């Protein structure tokens, strides 16, 4: 399947692939405003996600650091990125089907839109103001806004016994994003699409 990755942010980005155990496509690049960056993602992929990482150092060799979403100090991620990370969530040709989601459940750093470039389903977005109304107790110094689970490690916040409800914390992330997660049992927001659709992601959709 490909993917489209689109900086609309006045500012640049570094945008991060990985399916949790490697890189996928190239797994990494930077974004300065306005540039795109198609990947091919291999069908039957399970559990892949792109995000955006902000403020990156890399030298020669691709190694560095990011105020967020740093994925073990690398350009091209192979693991998951640090929080605060908005994360576009897909798994792909899942008996005929590709499921496709936005969630703020590792917290928010930049704003997103996830959508079919293909027919049959409808795109998501997570695109409000969310670090600038984030709670105190949930404001990264990094820049971004950390998810309760990150911040204070507790079962209810981590839904670490697969039993917990919305939080305070929750409904925050919740009520200024609606059509993403916002905690591990959320209300699926999950869009269902035809099986091998392609896509883009875009950062800061109304930029």
């Amino acid at each position: 399947a490909t993917f489209e990755i689109v900086n609309r942010c006045s500012y640049t980005v570094w945008a991060a692939a990985s399916k949790g155990d490697a890189a996928l496509d190239a797994g990494g690049r930077q974004l300065n405003s306005g540039e795109s960056w198609t990947i091919n993602v291999e069908p039957g992929t399970n559990g892949g996600k792109i995000w955006a990482r902000t403020d990156c150092y890399f030298d020669d060799s691709g190694s560095g650091i990011c105020k967020t979403g740093d994925c073990g100090g690398l350009l091209r991620c192979k693991r998951f990125g640090r929080p605060p990370t908005t994360l576009a969530e897909f798994s792909l040709n899942q008996y005929g089907k590709d499921y496709i989601d936005i969630s703020n459940i590792k917290g928010f750093n930049v704003p997103m839109n996830f959508s079919p470039t293909t027919r049959g389903c409808r795109g998501v977005r997570c695109a409000a103001d969310i670090v600038g109304q984030c709670p105190a107790k949930l404001k990264a110094p990094g820049g971004g806004c950390n998810d309760a689970c990150t911040v204070f490690q507790t079962s209810e916040y981590c839904c670490t016994t697969g039993k917990c409800g919305p939080t305070e914390y929750s409904r925050f992330f919740k009520r200024l994003c609606p059509d993403a997660f916002s905690y591990v049992l959320d209300k699926p927001t999950t869009v269902t699409c035809p099986g091998s659709s392609n896509y883009r992601v875009t950062f800061c959709p109304t930029a």
